């Protein structure tokens, strides 16, 4: 599923991401935009052989099991394919664990390079939330 901007904001808001660990909704929409272009089916392979999955590009090195990342962890206790669903619940619940682990949203390279310190509120402007 390829989300609309406001559609995804409302979905994320419903799942408790607005101001989660102090990160306003615009941060999450901005990260999703640049990680996946709002596409729940996005996958990308990393150089160490791990793979990033879904709308927030969550990494099989630590967070999910794809059966092909030897020596990795599965800290969200889910198959990585569950992160590709049109229902964002699994991605959001795993993202809550990631952002709580000490490093905040800096775990998302695109958020660090393209959203952090920008006016992220513009990503939810005009949306009915
Ligand atoms: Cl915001
Ligand atoms: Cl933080
Ligand atoms: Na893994």
């Amino acid at each position: 599923k390829v989300f609309g901007r406001c559609e995804l904001a409302a979905a994320m808001k419903r799942h408790g991401l607005d101001n989660y660990r102090g990160y306003s909704l615009g941060n999450w929409v901005c990260a999703a935009k640049f990680e996946s272009n709002f596409n729940t089916q996005a996958t990308n392979r990393n150089t160490d052989g791990s793979t990033d999955y879904g709308i927030l590009q969550i990494n099989s090195r630590w967070w999910c099991n794809d059966g092909r990342t030897p020596g990795s962890r599965n800290l969200c206790n889910i198959p990585c394919s569950a992160l590709l669903s049109s229902d964002i619940t699994a991605s959001v619940n795993c993202a809550k664990k990631i952002v709580s682990d000490g490093n905040g949203m800096n775990a998302w390279v695109a958020w660090r390079n393209r959203c952090k310190g920008t006016d992220v509120q513009a990503w939810i402007r005009g949306c009915r939330l």
